[PDB]
């Protein structure tokens, strides 16, 4: 029962976390039901205008892009790729739906968000090669879904944030669709279960070391697999990650991967990456998605900086 | 030499004060003068309308109060008071040009700005009470200085940052003019100089541990006074915070403050006061203050941050 210092909802929810069996002892089809069963929790949502379009990834299948827009706007939008987080074993347009109109609302943007194959059924690279894919075919949308393919942002919370900052990566190095800017809420950069923030908030957070561990044995099937770049970041060289682009990296204080998100920043900074790193206090994982946690001040805040950062890179 | 990950500005800065003698070592009257020559620096400053009032504070003398305004505006307009950092011994309304100009016109407010008396030649609690007493005048040029003072917003940086939310202590104790919103930009909070922070950034990053017990040491040097709430407003309890403005306090990493300033923040929270609290990677001290880290990743979030947290305060 002793914790640091965090805002009501997110002691709230940390407590709604603790009993046992917890999401990642679950089978996982209940695990799924059970993230889809908090976000029905009450929420004001911005009202958009949704289509589900079915997109072909090649080698990697079918999968649902959903497009978000903001209500009456005749212009052609900047747009936004979302990769959704929860551990690559849950999520979907439902449990990141307040998260996503808002961002749309607020960057007055079409947001693109891919429901890539889960984990475990699909292994990794199976959901960056689809996101990656779905990227290289906005251009083919950007006239019937009324956006800018050259204002082009990638956004990500969790293993989304990775998804997303390795989308950077491999769009470097294919030479793919020219990505303007990035922003990471709270990403997963490595699998190491170590760092001080692995630590001190393993239990009581949410969020779990054991979580982390579990939702990364989905991912892969083995470990020269964790070594590569495209599944931990942080282990890239500086010339890796040479002209990558302008990133916004966002942590919580309580949250294990917080450590490993404030690393990757400094990788960044130091391959002369524009960076703009902002850790909130007082705020747990999974802070921007979670309908309980939409009133904090960490969320609030978090809303307002990233919204503002987005729509000083579209102003340009 | 060994220093965390910096923006290349605030890597810079530090490098430009690691020299002995450093702007604490020198006489008052020279570090002063060596403020006012660091912040002649070049930086596009925003346009506004000034004015330089005396202001008589009574029992703790005249003072100048500058009021700053945008360019172009008929209306009544909120009101920001901005007490300045620079360690009760320096700072002015030169030092503090660009940053309350960018405010001003940002929040489309009034910055009304005291050159309360400096250390060591006024003690603590003299720039505190001119402070409260410039608060509570500010009714009296409303009407002429067009703002609405039920639109008030408190605000500093550093020892600054210390003060505005002293101002709303006393403002409580006292039933003083209403303040709507407190901004504390890395703000002192403690007269305790062992923090992890203390310790860590002691050297190297511009402000030093040394730096600020010598700015502590103009201020007042009795450990009863650095022990009131009204210097010291970490030592508060819940029940001295509680009912207090809601608060942004904005923390950079690489600052020995840094670790007062988010305890700080943690006891207002348990006072149940409406806290934000953000730390900026990779910066160090006096970042939205000083005229060569103004294009800074961590500056420009920051004065977004704040500047919109203030607009959506006052709607």
């Amino acid at each position: 029962v002793e914790r640091i210092s965090l805002e009501k909802a997110a002691l709230e929810f940390s407590e709604a976390n603790a009993p046992h069996p917890r999401i990642y002892e679950l089978p996982v089809e209940e695990g799924r039901s059970l993230l889809n069963e908090v976000q029905d929790s009450p929420v004001v949502k911005e009202d958009v205008d949704i289509e589900d379009i079915a997109v072909d990834t090649g080698e990697w299948g079918e999968i649902n892009v959903r497009f978000i827009r903001p209500l009456h706007q005749e212009k052609k939008l900047p747009v936004i790729f979302y990769i959704h987080g929860a551990g690559w074993v849950f999520g979907n347009a439902h449990t990141h739906d307040k998260l996503i109109r808002e961002l749309a609302v607020r960057t007055n943007s079409v947001v693109v968000f891919s429901e890539y194959s889960l984990s475990p059924e699909a292994k990794y690279p199976t959901a960056i090669e689809q996101n990656y894919a779905v990227l290289q075919q906005l251009k083919d949308f950007a006239n019937d879904k009324k956006f800018d393919v050259n204002h082009l942002t990638v956004a990500g919370d969790s293993v989304g944030g990775n998804m997303a900052t390795v989308m950077t990566l491999l769009t470097k190095q294919r030479g793919g669709q020219k990505i303007g800017q990035q922003v990471l809420y709270y990403p997963v950069t490595d699998a190491n279960f170590d760092t001080d923030s692995y630590n001190e908030f393993a239990e009581n957070y949410a969020l779990t070391k054991e979580g982390m561990i579990w939702f990364w044995d989905q991912y892969t099937t083995s470990q020269e697999e964790r070594h590569q770049i495209t599944a931990s970041p942080l282990r890239a060289t500086k010339e890796d990650l040479a002209d990558l682009p302008a990133a916004l990296i966002i942590t919580g204080e309580a949250d294990v991967l917080r450590d490993e998100g404030e690393a990757y920043a400094r990788k960044l900074r130091e391959a002369d990456v524009e960076v703009t790193q902002v850790r909130f206090q007082a705020i747990i994982h999974d802070f921007v998605m979670v309908n309980s946690m939409n009133e904090t001040h960490a969320t609030r805040a978090a809303m307002s900086l990233s919204t503002q950062w987005i729509n000083e890179k579209n102003r340009k």
